[PDB]
């Protein structure tokens, strides 16, 4: 009859598209949703929960981000009506997620691939695993080129820390290229390359990752990973509705993202 | 003790700005915040409200959009127990709003004060007022400077709505100026301009409208302007703690737009 949602009202890229594909999946099996959403606590999401198992709820998904020890809290023990966690822990937990590592790899690789050696990263902060799962896949790809890392700094997810770390960047202008862990950032990158004099991609190649809508309307057009949020969410409800029906717990299923190639990158220059 | 809140899980600027403003009014008076986020249906705002005096919720916020007919929808007539509306709606209804016009009527004469006579606007979705009311403030700041309507594209605040209407305009290029409703479709229309080979603000002006955190990083920074919507949380609740404690129904309170100056006007070329 009814699915049951937590989420977090934040202004980060995500939560809200991947909310499109959960109530067009839902709608579309005949579910309406039941939307609770919390802060980011872990006392909020166990009796968010119980006041959601309160109504007639055939199944709960999980959009706030909780660690990789969700079953070492009380969390995943303790939930055994069907939930489905859009987080990664998976020793057993039915999970889905974006294959963030793969996606940094495309990314890199795609620079890799046109020549750049000197390839500064722009990272996400450090409390969010996809930032370190993004940087582990530009330093692998990197690594597996033969090459050492470059210069990294962190940034926040947002354009004004994306300018500052590319404006420190220049104050050592060791690159050929910038990948920025969001397209946020990417978009601070820009601003911090262009108010140098410095082209895009003639001078200086840049990726971003999301592919948020906004994206291809940057200054020129950003190179980018998508993540399929909506996809996220439809498969969200496709793994929770085998468990309300009944069948086996599913292996963790993993969302490989796409390179979007826009108008930010070209070779090095000579 | 504890404050409801009610609002909708969108991509668009401003809700989850407000609820910064909320939960940081909220705490520091005391108060924890009851989150209940809802479609945009007026069954589904009713039954929230009862949902949430449910619970022991001293007082309510409205944050979701209802219309200029909330009074005639059993809505507030129906609600006495102290409730905040987030709309523009005041016969008696207590309520917290940006002044639309007059933030259209300074973008609008800002560019006015350049000497820009061809001021094209490109206006936002008809279903929302906010976009009617910059509308209107666009139009008459022109009609007092003597001036006819140029030409208006209406998109629905995506960047891509607002490049697909400035290329619709740049088929007969009679502006030296846009005003875009929001920022967001500000970013595209600088795209088309761009693209056109036209310079952004030596050959065409843009003003935006929002001041949303990328703004500032947009090519060229963008003059936009700024609806404080931390301010207008924070106000909600200060108007809504007058009559949680017994005071009289409160003029309803209007919020003055401040204009954001950047590099993205200049005036008319020759």
């Amino acid at each position: 009859h009814t699915i049951g949602v937590v989420t977090t009202g934040l202004s980060f890229y995500g939560p809200s598209q991947i909310l499109v594909g959960i109530e067009r999946a839902a709608r579309e099996h005949g579910y309406s949703l039941l939307l609770a959403t919390v802060h980011e606590d872990p006392d909020e999401v166990e009796e968010a929960i119980n006041t959601l198992r309160e109504r007639r709820v055939d199944g709960i998904i999980i959009v706030a981000p909780h660690n990789s020890e969700e079953e070492a809290q009380l969390a995943q023990e303790a939930g055994v009506p069907p939930v489905v966690f859009l987080s990664a822990q998976p020793p057993g937990v039915p999970t889905v997620s974006v294959d963030q590592y793969a996606g940094a790899r495309l990314a890199t690789e795609h620079l890799l691939d046109l020549g750049h050696r000197r390839i500064a990263l722009i990272t996400g902060p450090q409390d969010w695993l996809e930032a370190r799962e993004r940087l582990q896949g530009w330093r692998e790809a990197l690594a597996e080129a033969g090459l050492p890392p470059p210069a990294v700094l962190q940034g926040d997810w947002s354009a004004a820390s994306g300018y500052e770390a590319a404006r420190q960047l220049l104050e050592q202008p060791d690159f050929t290229a910038i990948f920025a862990a969001n397209d946020q950032m990417a978009l601070g990158v820009l601003r911090a390359l262009h108010e140098r004099g410095l082209r895009v991609p003639d001078d200086v190649s840049v990726v971003g990752f999301d592919d948020i809508p906004e994206s291809a309307y940057f200054h020129p057009p950003l190179t980018t990973v998508r993540q399929d949020f909506e996809e996220l969410g439809r498969q969200a409800v496709e793994q929770l509705l085998e468990m309300i029906e009944g069948e086996e717990p599913p292996p963790p299923a993993v969302l490989p993202p796409e390179l979007i190639v826009r108008e930010s990158t070209a070779p090095p220059e000579n």
